[PDB]
C-alpha cells in the first residue's frame, strides 16, 4: 500500500517536523540542481485521497502539469516536496491537511481533514 509504505519509510521535510510531508524517492533524478522559489516547473503525477476514495491525474487531460514554485499556485506540500526533488526523480509523498486542504477541505473533491497522497515525475525547470 503506497501511502502505508511512505508513512513506514517517509522522511520528514517539514522544517517543524511535524510529519506532515513524508517523502519516498522512488526513482531519482538527475544533477544536483534542484528547483528554486519562483522556478516555472512541469511535472506528471497521480493523486488521490489516502482513502482511496477520489483518484486524479495529468495523464486525464493529456499532458503535463505546470506551475510557478513556491508562488501557492499549489497547496503548502507542493511547494515543499517539489522543491526537494531533481530533474527526472519520482517521488512519493503522504500528506497531512494542515499541508493540503486543512479542516475547511475542497468539496465536492475533497473532504476536511484529509491525507493525500501524490506519486510525482518532474521532468522541467526553468528559472522566473
Ligand atoms: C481542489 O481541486 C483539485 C485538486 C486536485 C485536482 C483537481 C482539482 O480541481 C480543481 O483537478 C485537476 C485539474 C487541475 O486543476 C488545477 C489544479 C489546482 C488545484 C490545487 O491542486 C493542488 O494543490 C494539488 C497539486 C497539483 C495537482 C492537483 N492537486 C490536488 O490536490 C488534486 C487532488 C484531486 C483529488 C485526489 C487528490 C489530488
Amino acid at each position: 500500500g503506497a501511502p502505508a509504505t511512505v508513512t513506514e519509510q517517509g522522511e520528514d521535510i517539514t522544517s517543524k517536523k511535524d510529519r506532515g510531508v513524508l517523502k519516498i524517492v522512488k526513482r531519482v533524478g538527475n544533477g544536483e540542481e534542484t528547483p528554486m522559489i519562483g522556478d516555472k516547473v512541469y511535472v506528471h503525477y497521480k493523486g488521490k485521497l489516502s482513502n482511496g476514495k477520489k483518484f486524479d491525474s495529468s495523464h486525464d487531460r493529456n499532458e503535463p502539469f505546470v506551475f510557478s514554485l513556491g508562488k501557492g499556485q499549489v497547496i503548502k506540500a507542493w511547494d515543499i516536496g517539489v522543491a526537494t526533488m531533481k530533474k527526472g526523480e519520482i517521488a512519493h509523498l503522504l500528506i497531512k491537511p494542515e499541508y493540503a486542504y486543512g479542516s475547511a477541505g475542497s468539496l465536492p473533491k475533497i473532504p476536511s481533514n484529509a491525507t493525500l497522497f501524490f506519486e510525482i515525475e518532474l521532468l522541467d525547470f526553468k528559472g522566473e
